[PDB]
DNA sequence: AGGCTGGCAGCAGAATAACCGGTGGCAGCAGCTGACCACAACCGATTTTCTGACC
């Protein structure tokens, strides 16, 4: 499926393109790296072809499961246990997970929670780091004018 | 049978990542003052010494 010209979504480097297939040697065998451009910090991954799906190249997202992630960022759940550290190890967790709809888990109870009280310079630059990803996410996945994305998540913020 | 004497050898030293609770400090400021300048006047003799009339 991997052709030149997709729009991919890395685990947590957020989405890139695609221009070449590499067929560099590896063990005296030509092994079918593809090249990503992921523009946060320019850098290009070259994966082998197969153990893609592995570590988790993740497809776009064009159908209903945005409206579920939208009921997931407009749900009435907010809950955390009682200490910081292992609140901030889950969240973690479900950050690296590479998941759309953990990703709008995190986002919605950092935004609740830092609209509510403010809690933390590092918790700040995750919320940062995660809204980054989620906007990048669905302005590359539905073609609809980033920064309008962000439009479009002060509406579900707003809810 | 070892020992304590002898050089011999080797070495130290000097000179040239967040939360929660609590508690005391602290600064800012209306709000009693309360002692204090502080002008500003007002009198209390005070002494001089004319001023005014007295016979």
């Amino acid at each position: 499926i991997f052709k030149v010209g997709d729009t991919v979504v890395y685990p947590h480097h957020g989405a890139a393109l695609v221009e070449a297939i590499e067929t560099r040697t590896i063990k005296g065998e030509q092994k079918e790296y593809l090249v990503l451009k992921v523009a946060q910090g320019d850098l290009t991954v070259r994966v082998p072809a197969e153990n893609a799906e592995y570590v988790g190249v993740r497809d776009v997202v064009g159908q209903e499961g945005l409206d579920k992630v939208f009921q997931v960022l407009r749900a009435p759940h907010t809950e955390e246990p009682t200490n910081w550290s292992r609140r901030y190890k889950a969240n973690l967790e479900k950050l690296a997970s590479g998941d759309v709809n953990k990703v709008a888990e995190v986002v919605r109870d950092l935004w609740r929670r830092d609209q509510e009280r403010g809690l933390s310079a590092g918790e700040k630059r995750m919320l940062a780091k995660a809204r980054q990803i989620l906007v990048g996410e669905l302005a590359l996945a539905e073609s609809t004018d980033d920064a309008k994305a962000e439009t479009i998540l002060d509406e579900v913020l707003a809810a």
